[PDB]
């Protein structure tokens, strides 16, 4: 017997599970359309070189990579943002800006689940915090569309520029900044000792300064540290003013501990969370204004975006009882009275489908009662019995499942 | 500079290309719903063991396989049917039958394009030709939905049982039958000499018999060879009677040369083709009643299905001028008169999206004329200018792009 289980860390989606996944994806697609984003895609297989960032990132450390027969170093993508930038870099000046692009790629890791789907939303060519505002609103909109409220979830927001100043002023060379963010991202996960030790290895005074600024609880307190008109203060203020104007003020808040784990974030960063403190981050993103420059863009291209995985959100929705099983449905099941009626039933099936209805025909030889049972099992709205006596009169028998003779023309 | 091109043999789908792909997939999804099929999915990564059929198949020969870090032999799936059977075998008696399942997996090869998407449609648990009838009608329906007619395309249909008889009667051991089909499938591609030589290696008289039955041009001629009531003759006759009753008689025909290249087909086989003779097969499928038994099913499970790739169909549609560029559209573009109006414009943006409309807001600081230009470029139906004078009156200016003051409430 063949192995029935899927490959290690990978999920099967039989129809029941697929309906749940489709319920989620339908929201991702619907939200992107509502917000005027355009779909794109790229190959799950990318060059390994695309992800070599040398910053100690979990995402690049846990890369599902291999070598081809032809000796090329490839990887099943651990994230989408590098593929997006590749695409953008390829287009150059032909790309009209601003651009708002989205996708729902399967992304991979190797270390535990080894694959997940991740809704990606990115705004390209927008310098101002208006981009981050729209992105955060889009994530909130998706969560609201799924049945959650601002009592269930929120989005924590910060700017890496605050920390950038502290690292720069303390005297640390800026090439260590991305490594620092990556390490400080571990704070909530591991003891402050371990995190303190990691920064020591990187290269005590400056470490204290980092720690203090992470734990500042309000924006006023940040403004006391760096000034009321520091770059980050005005941007965060504008960000909250705009989100409030859109009507999502209750969904967002400031949190100085939020840095995210990716090397490339330069500005505002954010992450979604459940207000019971039970789950990992629901989504995460930020501004990354230098990535395209590091890829070789002759001109700086401002960018911002987020990823929103398919797994944590599902656990939250299940906890909140927002993912009831939604059984399969079909409009019509056409039932031949017997096999002599099959040709006529097929003509009827054609008509129903011609009208835009979803319809089955009983394919096996079976008794009328069992055909009605099958009709119930598949969630048919209507059973259409095609029998000789009614057929003679230009009719079929129609029975609403949630048996009257009806002229063919009146079926639809 | 990073490599902008995708990995060898793999496609990027920036928004323009993605719209075309989505036009196709929308038809695949819509046809499956019309026909009452249920979506499923499984991992692109499967165990290599799943595909080791030892029959000289092109599909298993050109397998994109590799070994994991942990030494497990895996493959990016070359086709979906084995994953489907794995899923079915896993469910056992819990699976209610008949079942009609579909998916649109990316499938992979290594040798030239190395990936394609392939719409898969399969009916499980149906013994009679009614399954093949529905499947062939579904493929025709998809092609019609894309703008093609029976003048553009058709589906050629045959049964492997005819050949099975000839191979069995000639005295050849039945374990060579699948290898024979695989070889005879090459007939149209390579010279009859090469094909004749391949069968010789497998193990002259029986070879002639095979050749003769492949070139019989009608079903009556098959009935002369094997009898009017041979198993295959009654099934083919019933198949054409049913397709004709559904109203697709003009789309289908008999062709004794059609065997397909897969080892597992046992009965009716079929393939779509363009009637100008310019392209490779548009789709292909058949009945495979023994596969689940070879996977270890305690009870035989009848199955039939097809695959329908995303590449050949697109070339055909382009030749027929049925894939015009469909530019991006959005309902509204909201334009702040200036930055002082941004908060109010955001409130307006919220209202529009609340009503189910697709809407952008101008994110950058820009002049009203350039904002109107951007609105045209993104294919906006309407520009909503949010200006101080109108705002004072509880109004905005609305301009149909394919400028009158309008009360907020009347926008939607
Ligand atoms: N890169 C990345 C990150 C997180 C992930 O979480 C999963 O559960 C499966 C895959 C995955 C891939
Ligand atoms: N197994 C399989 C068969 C045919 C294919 O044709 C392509 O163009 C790309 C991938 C592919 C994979
Ligand atoms: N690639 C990021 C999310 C993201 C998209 N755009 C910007 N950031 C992640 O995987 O967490
Ligand atoms: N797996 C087959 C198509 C198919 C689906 N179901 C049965 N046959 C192919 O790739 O050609």
């Amino acid at each position: 017997m063949v192995e029935t289980e899927p490959v290690q860390g990978c999920r099967d989606f039989p129809p029941e599970a697929m309906r749940c996944r489709r319920h989620l994806f339908d929201v991702f697609h619907a939200t992107a359309k509502t917000f005027g984003f355009e779909e794109y895609d790229a190959p799950v297989l990318e060059s390994e070189e695309l992800y070599i960032r040398k910053a100690g990132e979990e995402i690049t450390e846990q890369m599902f990579n291999f070598i081809t027969k032809g000796g090329h170093r490839v990887a099943l993508r651990p994230e989408m943002t590098p593929s997006l930038a590749r695409l953008l870099l390829g287009k150059g000046r032909s790309l009209l800006l601003p651009a708002k692009w989205y996708s729902i790629p399967q992304c991979w890791r190797y270390e535990r689940r080894r694959e997940h789907y991740q809704w990606n939303m990115d705004i390209v060519g927008v310098k101002s915090v208006s981009a981050e505002v729209e992105l955060v609103c889009a994530a909130c909109w998706a969560m609201r569309s799924l049945g959650l409220s601002s009592k269930d979830v929120g989005i924590k927001v910060n700017s890496r520029k605050v920390l950038q100043t502290v690292v720069e002023q303390a005297g640390v060379t800026s090439d260590k900044f991305a490594p620092v963010c990556v390490i400080v991202d571990k704070m909530e996960k591991i003891p402050r000792e371990e995190v303190e030790a990691q920064l020591a290895v990187l290269g005590p005074t400056v470490v204290d300064a980092i720690t203090t600024t992470l734990s500042l609880k309000s924006i006023d307190e940040i403004a006391q540290r760096v000034g009321e008109e520091h770059e980050a203060v005005k941007e965060l203020r504008q960000f909250f003013e705009q989100v409030e104007a859109y009507g999502y003020g209750d969904w967002v808040l400031f949190d100085a501990s939020v840095v995210r784990g990716l090397a490339y974030y330069t500005g505002i960063v954010f992450e979604g969370f459940d207000r019971e403190g039970k789950f990992r981050a629901l989504c995460g993103g930020g501004r990354y204004d230098n990535l395209l420059t590091t890829y070789g863009s002759p001109t700086p291209i401002p960018c911002a975006g987020f990823g929103f995985g398919d797994c944590v959100i599902v656990e939250l929705l299940q906890e909140k009882r927002l993912l009831p099983d939604i059984p399969h449905v079909v409009d019509d099941v056409v039932i031949p009275f017997d096999e002599s009626m099959r040709p006529h039933a097929l003509a009827v099936l054609r008509r129903l489908r011609d009208a835009g209805r979803s319809a089955d025909i009983i394919l096996d030889k079976k008794k009328v009662v069992q055909a009605f049972n099958y009709a119930d099992r598949v969630g048919a709205v209507r059973a259409v019995l095609v029998a000789p006596e009614e057929w003679e009169r230009g009719e079929v028998q129609v029975k609403m499942l949630r048996g009257f003779a009806v002229p063919l023309d009146r079926l639809v």
